[PDB]
C-alpha cells in the first residue's frame, strides 16, 4: 500500500 496507516493484518 502507497499510504502509512493501511490496516489491521500483521502482528
Amino acid at each position: 500500500c502507497a499510504n502509512p496507516a493501511c490496516g489491521r493484518h500483521y502482528s
